[PDB]
């Protein structure tokens, strides 16, 4: 290999990952990493936790220091240096030293853009004058929010936007003893998950005394941000505001160089991360990726992809192209007080948008064997193709064992496994860790029963209309469980008696079954089908139904 | 259409096949025959009940006879021992355990899931050993707990240091009983390798277990209270637990002239069929092929027994037969504050089969270190250097160990190679992982070997190498030298190395060590690009010093 001058724009997840591997591939290359801020490789993900006082040491947020990293990898690292323009036909960039105000041009043979994505700042009347309004991207943002809390002693905070990071901000503010209201324009927190899964999250947040405001938005900020006027007309009195309404790719250098853009103003790249200019590559939050499941062009600003992309790009630049980026799966996770919430692939909302036929299943199963202490429920939703078993996505929540189940399913998906394969994953079983069939196996079995046609099912959002239309709903729980409530129109025949009471099941009506979790409902469905009844199980049973439609519960 | 299916054994395999069979057919007559008082008991929880961790005896019974027979319309017969298969008449003979009276029962299809029984060695004095116990079922468990209550033993001896022996060690220790573990091998836990066991041994010693290796019991004296060891050492003890393995319960099959396999297992085809077309067999009792090399073996674990049962029910009354592709051998045990997990094959087995492999040891944190309470996860990955085929993996640490093993075991069964592991997009936020998960990290390290970016040596090679002309550079920061170094090491910290290149001999083979191995790899990359012949010491000083603590130099 012939040595070259490689310039990297941005010094965090994408930029630092590519620079480090680039050095490992060549001692001779000149590697320059240009970063507008003071810090390289900061823990962007750690910022909410430093604000919450969970991370107590500011310096812990520095994953690599400029000194250590430039020495270890012989990198010419230039912090407080802003790339102001790309000159692509000249093959130079224009850099401004922020401290000294000197500007200069820097020649490159290869240019790498990893400038990330900036917070979306809405044009809300009063926002300019809102003294205690904050966005969160970098370390200085973090210092500012923390200084304000430490010095001004806010008693109430408002969080605008209920995405994964909005939610983490909600938690960390509460942790500091600040009362919190969360404002969301959607009808749920956390866009990546579906409505009925969000319903559990909402419960857990409200149990920690978070006020949740849905289908509302900030119409105006009044009294210097101390007064929040909602679109609806309602008002929130507050001592500070955190804006977390999402991010937009930092593609201005690209636009300025006349480089091709992708969806939502991302920098467009080919399979090798190359932009429309042969000498300029781009990675990280700023680029368009294909989603792994459908290969649809999208933007998914996550750290694993940024790091994977930077690491792969280094190999690619050196001609090691046997492996190219397979797209982003969208595996993500958040701590929500006592809960873990995870997602991978696509939700129902995206799939409907894309006109893709799917089925879903909701299976609750214990984090580990129930005879062993401190087992806790893990709820897995699995979304899949009825004919092929192709997995479109999964969502999981629970107090423990959630990251594990998501990681297994995420692995299965990238390995091109179908729901029919999930029951055959030989996982680690001893009493503290799992059960003889892991929750992953279990969700695999439930989905396989649909694929194989052993059971037909209906959703929480279908059952009421079905009962109105003459559906005959049999609740197979024990009579005592009905005190928790029931679905309207239900008739109770406990599972264990059903075989002795088949004469009570009409042979002239379409039969619908619910239990508590769906498992006993499924057993009943199997029995009745075999007896030649047409029957469907209510997926997730009453437990799920009552969580998402509590106002419809009959007592 | 209809069939009379008779199932022998009412626990993991038997109850699994029986429950799925019913869900498939309401028409079949299904009989489940069990010699003990209980079905579906938690075999796995028994040590934890003995340890007072599972406080409630009743929790050990997963389903009752009456509830299960009702729910799935099953003819469940406890305290009934099948004594004979009559394959020509398609009948079995059943003996009432309480009365000793027998009767015959006809079958269309017979399913054997009889499990495995404890290996009981021929120890002089074992017949008089009042307080010697094996552990299989609930009566065994009640007897052990009763002995502990009535005699209040001060000290217990555990013979056999497999996953189960070790569980019993913990559970007895946590009761305040002193414990000596006696092991024929030079390590606890046969499924893991020696250098991995070294971490386990340290942890057990820190919890006051006496560990006795490469020793056995020559005699039991004073009614089991005096343990005569082969080394000459004598243990005074108040009870003994025998946990030296299990052997398949294949006497029914053997007695009916069915083909047998390795270790006396019931031999079966890919659909669990024995040499008789109307008798099937599953669970600990059967021979399986290991998933990785397809070698005939016996792997007595619950996930397999449960899976085989569900799959067999599908073979009989389900749709398109899925065939059993063998047992991977994924297992895990709690060892005090440690989790220890394994999957696939270890070095010892690979060496026995003469299969060429490489290994990597990567210690990475359970989650990002900038977030509180991150703890090390050590992953050993064993693989083929040419194809990148994964042969096996082992992992240990305090937290996040079961997760990493499950991802790797998923990857193996999905036929991924080490080259694919860096591309597994897993769940990352500060409490849960890092931007590159420990699994990605071990993939990268292994991929660098497969692709020739680094060459490496092992903990068990470096001393010999140094004795025979190798030049060893320790690239740790001087501060990290607190726990010592490998003999013959010369310290040039990584961050100084590039400036001090003149100090590196160009005509010698260079060996590099760090603490965990990462910075040693970085140094090796640098030196390779500068034209030196160099290898990294896999696992660095931390691994070396753990397994060879007596060789550490200060
Ligand atoms: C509060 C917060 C929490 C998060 N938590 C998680 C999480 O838990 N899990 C997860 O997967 N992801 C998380 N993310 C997202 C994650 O940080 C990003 O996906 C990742 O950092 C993307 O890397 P990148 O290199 O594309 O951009 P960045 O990491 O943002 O790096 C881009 C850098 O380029 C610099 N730059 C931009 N333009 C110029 C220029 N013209 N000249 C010089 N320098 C420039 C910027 O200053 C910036 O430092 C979180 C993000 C935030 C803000
Ligand atoms: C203490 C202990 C802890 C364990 N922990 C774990 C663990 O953590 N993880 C794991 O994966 N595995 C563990 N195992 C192993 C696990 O229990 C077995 O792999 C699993 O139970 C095998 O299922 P099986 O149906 O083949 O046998 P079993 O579950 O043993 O069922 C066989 C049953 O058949 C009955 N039977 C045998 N012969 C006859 C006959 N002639 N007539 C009538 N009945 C008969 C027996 O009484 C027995 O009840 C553990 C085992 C023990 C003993
Ligand atoms: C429990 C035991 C009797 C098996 O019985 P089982 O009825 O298959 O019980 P499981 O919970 O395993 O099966 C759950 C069934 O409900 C289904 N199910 C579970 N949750 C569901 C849900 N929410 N919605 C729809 N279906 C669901 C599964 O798909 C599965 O059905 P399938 O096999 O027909 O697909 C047996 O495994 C046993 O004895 N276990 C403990 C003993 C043991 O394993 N010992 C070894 C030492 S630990
Ligand atoms: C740290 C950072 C600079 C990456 O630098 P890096 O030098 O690649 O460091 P990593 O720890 O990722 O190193 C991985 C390398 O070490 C190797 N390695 C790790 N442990 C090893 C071991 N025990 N033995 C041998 N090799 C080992 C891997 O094989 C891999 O090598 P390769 O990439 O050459 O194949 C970058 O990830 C970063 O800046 N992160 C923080 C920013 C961020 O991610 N932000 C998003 C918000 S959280």
């Amino acid at each position: 290999w012939g040595s070259r001058k490689i310039v990297v724009v941005g010094g965090v997840a994408g930029g630092a990952s590519v620079a480090a591997r680039l050095r490992r591939l060549s001692e001779e290359d000149e590697i320059i990493m240009v970063e507008r801020g003071e810090y390289i490789s900061f823990a962007n993900c750690g910022l909410p936790y430093y604000i919450g006082g969970v991370i107590t040491e500011r310096q812990k947020l520095l994953v690599q220091t400029v000194e250590r990293m430039s020495k270890r990898f012989n990198l010419d690292i230039r912090v407080l240096s802003e790339v102001v323009k790309i000159n692509k036909e000249e093959k130079t960039i224009t850099i401004k030293n922020v401290t000294t105000n000197e500007t200069y041009n820097e020649a490159y043979d290869v240019l790498i853009l990893s400038p990330g994505a900036k917070p979306i700042v809405p044009s809300i009347p009063g926002i300019e004058e809102a003294k205690a309004l904050f966005t969160l991207r970098n370390v200085p943002d973090t210092d500012r929010i923390k200084a304000y809390i430490d010095e001004k002693k806010p008693r109430h905070a408002t969080v605008i936007g209920g995405g994964f990071i909005g939610v983490e901000m909600v938690e960390n503010l509460r942790e500091r003893g600040i009362e919190v209201t969360l404002v969301e324009m959607a009808n749920q927190v956390m866009p990546p998950i579906d409505y009925e899964m969000a319903a559990y999250v909402h419960e857990h947040m409200k149990n920690h005394d978070v006020e949740l405001v849905f289908e509302d938005g900030v119409d105006a900020l009044e009294e210097n941000g101390a007064v929040v006027r909602l679109k609806s007309g309602s008002v929130i009195q507050t001592d500070m505001l955190i804006l977390a309404i999402g991010v937009q790719p930092e593609s201005s250098l690209a636009k300025g160089a006349g480089l091709a853009l992708g969806v939502r103003g991302t920098i467009k790249v080919n399979e090798k991360f190359q932009t429309s200019d042969p000498h300029i590559y781009a990675i990280g939050d700023a680029i368009e990726v294909k989603d792994f499941v459908t290969e649809t062009e999208t933007m998914i600003p996550l750290a694993w992809p940024a790091n994977r992309q930077g690491r792969m790009l280094a190999d690619i630049i050196h001609g090691h192209t046997d492996s190219l980026y397979k797209g982003t799966l969208g595996t993500s996770v958040a701590k929500v007080f006592d809960l873990t919430v995870a997602t991978t692939g696509l939700n129902e909302k995206i799939l409907k948008r894309l006109n893709i036929p799917y089925e879903v299943v909701h299976v609750q199963a214990n984090s580990h064997a129930g005879y062993y202490p401190n087992a806790t429920p893990v709820l897995i939703k699995l979304i899949f193709n009825k004919d092929s078993g192709k997995i479109y996505g999964a969502q999981t929540l629970g107090r423990d064992g959630v990251d594990k189940r998501m990681d297994v399913i995420a692995t299965a998906i990238k390995a091109n496994l179908t729901v029919l394969d999930l029951p055959d994953l030989e996982l680690s079983y001893a009493p503290p860790y799992s059960s003889a069939k892991d929750p992953v196996n279990m969700v695999g079995y439930a989905a396989s029963n649909i694929v194989d046609g052993f059971v037909d099912t209906v959703q929480w959002h279908e059952i009421d209309r079905i009962v109105e239309n003459g559906g005959y709903l049999i609740d197979v729980r024990e009579p005592n469980e009905l005190k928790q409530g029931m679905i309207k129109g239900s008739i109770n025949i406990p599972l264990d008696e059903l075989r002795d009471r088949l004469e009570e099941v009409p042979v002239d009506k379409d039969i619908y079954i619910t239990c508590q979790l769906g498992m006993r409902g499924y057993v009943a469905a199997r029995m009745l089908m075999e007896k030649g009844y047409k029957v469907k199980n209510v997926d997730g049973g009453f437990k799920l139904y009552g969580t998402v439609l509590p106002e419809r519960i009959v007592y």
